[PDB]
């Protein structure tokens, strides 16, 4: 019986080394945890959404979601510290965000690494689909890098849980990225796993453009218009027509016609068997050297 459980950790065991980053909707801190008896240090990341009872209940359900998932492709919450505010604590990923990573090492990441990442994101998204929950905020920023060969998913601050007969969800209000939303979500504020398929397509578009901003010149409000026109995001340079077919099928009108995450795993894993066939990269033969090159690496 897989049920959630929250392990409370003492404030005297946390030594917040510094801060990590303030996302456009969140603030995260870097830390190093020391148990009171183990005498071993483990790097951790601390999220403190700062003070209102609406964001307090948001941390509640977010922590509930993050303390119940269990997958090597989904970063899991390990505990909650109790200070003046509520601290969420997960295991720290050394290499950090994937969006800023592919923006930093675009001339060193090969076609093999990009497809395996898409395979891993699809696996984690397929796992949280089997647990009957929608992420509602899947972007390249919310993807981290444990090792350059393994990525994870975080930030469940907008995730929701589906009931028994419930196969969808109705949003309270706005405050959603929109660029990663499906057209049905922009119009009627409805979220499904196929809306997560859309956001998955936008994430893959972010990875294949090495971190380009989708709908850059568009002033957000024009997104629903160009979506109704019939156009989507353009075709990335490295992507053949096959990969752009997968991404376009994640962005079509009917939600039921979008590919489930199961067949996305099968497709990108088949492409991962031959990376040179579907991505054309100038280098490929060269590889990046991670861990000696510090860059983003801290205890
Ligand atoms: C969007 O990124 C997050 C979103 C939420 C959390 C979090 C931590 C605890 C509860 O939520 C934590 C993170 N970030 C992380 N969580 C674990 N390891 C990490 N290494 N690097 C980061 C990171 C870099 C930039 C933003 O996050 C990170």
């Amino acid at each position: 019986p897989n049920q959630a459980l929250l392990r409370i950790l003492k404030e005297t065991e946390f030594k917040k080394i510094k801060v990590l980053g303030s996302g456009a909707f969140g603030t995260v801190y870097k830390g190093l945890w020391i148990p009171e008896g183990e005498k071993v240090k483990i790097p951790v990341a601390i999220k403190e959404l700062r003070t209102s009872p609406k964001a307090n209940k948001e941390i509640l359900d977010e922590a509930y979601v993050m303390a119940s998932v269990d997958n090597p492709h989904v970063c899991r919450l390990l505990g909650i510290c109790l200070t003046s505010t509520v601290q969420l604590i997960t295991q720290l990923m050394p290499f950090g965000c994937l969006l800023d990573y592919v923006r930093e090492h675009k001339d060193n990441i090969g076609s093999q690494y990009l497809l395996n990442w898409c395979v891993q994101i699809a696996k984690g998204m397929n796992y949280l689909e089997d647990r009957r929950l929608v992420h509602r905020d899947l972007a390249a920023r919310n993807v981290l890098v444990k090792t350059p060969q393994h990525v994870k998913i975080t930030d469940f601050g907008l995730a929701k849980l589906l009931g028994a007969e419930e196969k969808e969800y109705h949003a309270e209000g706005g405050k959603v990225p929109i660029k990663w939303m499906a057209l049905e979500s922009i119009l009627h504020r409805i979220y499904t796993h196929q809306s997560d398929v859309w956001s998955y397509g936008v994430t893959v578009w972010e990875l294949m453009t090495f971190g380009s901003k989708p709908y850059d010149g568009i002033p957000a409000s024009e997104i629903s218009s160009i979506l109704e026109k019939g156009e989507r995001l353009p075709q990335p340079p490295i992507c053949t027509i096959d990969v752009y077919m997968i991404m376009r099928k994640c962005w079509m009108i009917d939600a039921d016609s979008r590919p489930k995450f199961r067949e996305l795993i099968i497709e990108f894993s088949k492409m991962a068997r031959d990376p040179q066939r579907y991505l054309v990269i100038q280098g490929d033969e060269r590889m990046h050297l991670p861990s000696p090159t510090d860059s983003n690496f801290y205890r």
